[PDB]
C-alpha cells in the first residue's frame, strides 16, 4: 500500500522526464479520453438533459450548429425531445424547443438568468459603455421606455412621409438603380436593402443632419462600425488587429457625432419632438433620479439603430428574394396598393398603412419563414427546476430557445417552408397578446409567451422595435411594389439562409432583376 504510493511518486517523475513528444502527445491524448469519459459518466445523471455528443474537447458541437441550427436542432429533438444542451466553445447550451420552451426562457425569474451576461460582449464594444448589456437589467427597462416614447403612432405618422421620401431618393440617385435613366436592372439586394435601411432609419430615427452626414465620407464610419458587429465578438471581442481599431474608432467619433447635436441643441434651447434624438433628450431620467450622459444617449442611439440595421435589411431583402419567384403575391398586392391608395391618387400615410392586410400579412410570413435571429441566449444564473421533468439546470449553463424553429414546423404551421402570406387571412397584425397583460418597465406586454410565433420574443427582453419595422419595411414595400416588378435571374432561386452572420440573412451574391412598371415615370427634385 505504502509501496504503491512510492511508485505513484515514482510514476509521476517518469512522466516530467517524457520526451517532449510524447508531453505534448498526452497533453492532446488526456483532455480528449476525459472529455469521452466525462460524457458517459455525464449520460447517468437523472437530474441533466441529454447532452449531445461531441469528440472535440471545448469546441463541441459548434460547427454544425453554425452550419445549419435548424437542422443541428430537429436531430436532437427526435433523439431527445425538446430539451438537451450540447457544448459550444467553452459553454454548455441548454436548448428548450417548443412553445414551452419560450416559457422557459422569455419569462424565466430575472434571479434565475442574464441576458447581459450572454450578449455584453457582442453589443458593448460596439455600441459604447452604460447602455443595454452594459449595464444592469432595470436600467434596460428604462433605456427601453425612452425609446419606446419616441416610438408612438404620432411619431409613425410623420416618420411615413420621410421614409417615403428617402426610398424615393434612393431610386433616383443610388447607383443600383438611377429609374430616371433607366427602365431595367440587376441588383445585389444584400447591397441595396442595407443603404436603403440605414438612409431610411437615419432620417427618421436619428434626424435630417445625422441623415445628412451619410453623404460624405462619414458614411465609411458607419461602415467600420457596422463590420464590428459579428458574432466573432463573442469569442474575441478585443484582438490587437486592425478590425478591432476600425471598429472602436468608428464608436468614437460617431458617438462624438451625436454628443455634438445634442450639445448644440441644448446649447440653442433647440429641443422638439423631431426624431429620437429629441427624445432622449427629454426623457431619459432613471426612476432612482440619475440622468443618463450624453455619452449613454449616443451609445443608445448606435445600439437602437444598428440592431433595428440588420434585423430590418435582412427582412426586407427576404422579402424581395420571396416576391421576386411570385409574380401572383406582387400582382395581389398590387391591386391592394391600388385599391387603398384610389389608383395613386392618395399619398401614403400611416393610418393608410394599417389598411393594407396584405402586404403586413406578406412582412409577417416573411418574418415566420426568416427570424433574423435563429438563437437567443442567456446566462443561468442560478439552479433551474424544467417542470415536469427530473432536469436540473445548474447555474453556469447557458439557456438557448429558438421561436424561429417553431415558426418551421408544421405542427404549427401547415406545410412550413411554403411561402403563403394568406395563411394570415384576418390575421395582419404583427403580433398581439392572446390574453393577459405586464409591464417590466417599458409597457405593457403579453404575460404569455406560449405562442408558436414570436418574431420579436417576449417578457422583459421583448422587442420594442416592431411598429417601427412594420412601418418602416411597410413604406419601403409598398413603394417597390407600385414603382418596380422583379424577377430572379434565369434559373436562379431563393437562396439559403447564412445561420453564422449576425442575423439570418441570406446567403451571397442574391441578385433580383427590377424593371418600371411605368418607364416613362420620372423621380423629381434635384440631383
Ligand atoms: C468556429 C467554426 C465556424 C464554422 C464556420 O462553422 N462556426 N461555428 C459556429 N459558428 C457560429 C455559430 C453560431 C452563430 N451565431 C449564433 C448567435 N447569433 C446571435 C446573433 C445576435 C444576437 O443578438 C443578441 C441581442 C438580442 O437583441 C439584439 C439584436 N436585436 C434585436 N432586435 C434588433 N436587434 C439587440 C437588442 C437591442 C439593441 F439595442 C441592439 C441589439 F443588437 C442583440 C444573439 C445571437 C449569431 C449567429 C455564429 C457562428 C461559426 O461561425
Ligand atoms: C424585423 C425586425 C425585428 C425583429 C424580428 C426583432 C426581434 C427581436 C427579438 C427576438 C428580441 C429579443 C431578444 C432576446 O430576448 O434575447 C428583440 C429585442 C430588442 N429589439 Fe428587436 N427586432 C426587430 C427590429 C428592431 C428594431 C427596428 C429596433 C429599434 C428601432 C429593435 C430594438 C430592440 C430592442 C431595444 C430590444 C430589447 C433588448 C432586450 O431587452 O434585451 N428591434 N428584438
Ligand atoms: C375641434 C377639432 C380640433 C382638432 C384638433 C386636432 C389636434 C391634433 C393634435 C396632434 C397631436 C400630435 O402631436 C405630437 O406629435 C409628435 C410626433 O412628431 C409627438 O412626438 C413623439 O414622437 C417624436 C418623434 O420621434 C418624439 O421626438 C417625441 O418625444 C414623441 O413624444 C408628440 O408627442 C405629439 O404631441
Amino acid at each position: 500500500v505504502g509501496e504503491a504510493l512510492e511508485y505513484v511518486n515514482i510514476g509521476l517523475s517518469h512522466f516530467l522526464a517524457l520526451p517532449l513528444a510524447q508531453r505534448i502527445s498526452l497533453i492532446i491524448i488526456i483532455p480528449f479520453i476525459y472529455n469521452i469519459v466525462w460524457q458517459l459518466l455525464y449520460s447517468l445523471r437523472k437530474d441533466r438533459p441529454p447532452l449531445v455528443f461531441y469528440w472535440i474537447p471545448w469546441v463541441g458541437s459548434a460547427v454544425v450548429y453554425g452550419m445549419k441550427p435548424y437542422e443541428f436542432f430537429e436531430e436532437c429533438q427526435k433523439k431527445y425531445g425538446d430539451i438537451f444542451s450540447f457544448v459550444l466553445l467553452g459553454r454548455v447550451m441548454t436548448v428548450y424547443l417548443g412553445p414551452k420552451g419560450h416559457e422557459f426562457v422569455f419569462n424565466a425569474k430575472l434571479a434565475d438568468v442574464s441576458a447581459e451576461a450572454a450578449y455584453a460582449h457582442l453589443t458593448t464594444p460596439v455600441f459604447g459603455k452604460g447602455v443595454i448589456y452594459d449595464c444592469p437589467n432595470s436600467r434596460l427597462m428604462e433605456q427601453k421606455k425612452f425609446v419606446k416614447g419616441a416610438l408612438t403612432k404620432e411619431a409613425f405618422k410623420s416618420y411615413v412621409p420621410l421614409i417615403a421620401e428617402e426610398v424615393y431618393k434612393y431610386f433616383r440617385d443610388s447607383k443600383n438603380f438611377r429609374l430616371n435613366e433607366r427602365t431595367t436592372g440587376t441588383i445585389d439586394v444584400m447591397v441595396t436593402q442595407p443603404e436603403m435601411t440605414i438612409f431610411t432609419a437615419s432620417r427618421s430615427l436619428l434626424g435630417k443632419e445625422m441623415r445628412a452626414k451619410l453623404d460624405t465620407d462619414f458614411a465609411y464610419l458607419y461602415s467600420d462600425l457596422d463590420k464590428g458587429f459579428t458574432p466573432i465578438n463573442f469569442v474575441f471581442p478585443n484582438l490587437p488587429l486592425e478590425h478591432y481599431r476600425k471598429r472602436d474608432h468608428a464608436q468614437k467619433a460617431i458617438s462624438g457625432t451625436y454628443m455634438s447635436l445634442i450639445k448644440e441643441r441644448r446649447k440653442n434651447n433647440d429641443i422638439q419632438d423631431r426624431d429620437l434624438i429629441d427624445s432622449l433628450m427629454k426623457n431619459s431620467t432613471y426612476k432612482d433620479g440619475v440622468k443618463m450622459t450624453d455619452q449613454e444617449i449616443a451609445n443608445l442611439l448606435i445600439g437602437v439603430l444598428m440592431g433595428g440595421q440588420h434585423t430590418s435589411a435582412a427582412t426586407s431583402a427576404w422579402i424581395l428574394l420571396h416576391l421576386a419567384e411570385r409574380p401572383d403575391v406582387q400582382q395581389e398586392l398590387y391591386e391592394e396598393q391600388m385599391r387603398v391608395l384610389d389608383g395613386g391618387k392618395k399619398e401614403l400615410t400611416y393610418d393608410l398603412l394599417q389598411e393594407m392586410p396584405l402586404l403586413n400579412q406578406t412582412i409577417k410570413e416573411t418574418l415566420r419563414m426568416h427570424h433574423p435571429l435563429h438563437s437567443l441566449f442567456r446566462k443561468v444564473m442560478k439552479d433551474m427546476h424544467v417542470p415536469n421533468t427530473s432536469y436540473v439546470i445548474p447555474a453556469g449553463y447557458h439557456v438557448l430557445v429558438s421561436p424561429g424553429y417553431t415558426h418551421l414546423r408544421d405542427e404549427y404551421f401547415p406545410n412550413a417552408h411554403q411561402f403563403n402570406i394568406h395563411r394570415w387571412n384576418n390575421d395582419s397584425a404583427s403580433s398581439y397578446s392572446v390574453g393577459e397583460e405586464v409591464d417590466y418597465g417599458f409597457g405593457a406586454i403579453s404575460k404569455g409567451v406560449s405562442s408558436p410565433y414570436l418574431p420579436f420574443g417576449g417578457g422583459r427582453h421583448r422587442c420594442i422595435g416592431e411598429h417601427f419595422a412594420y412601418c418602416q419595411l411597410g413604406v419601403l414595400m409598398s413603394i417597390f411594389i407600385r414603382t418596380l416588378k422583379w424577377h430572379y435571374p434565369e434559373g436562379k432561386t431563393v437562396p439559403p439562409p447564412d445561420f453564422t452572420s449576425m442575423v439570418t440573412l441570406p446567403t451571397g451574391p442574391a441578385k433580383i432583376i427590377w424593371e418600371k412598371r411605368n418607364p416613362e415615370q420620372k423621380i423629381g427634385g434635384r440631383h
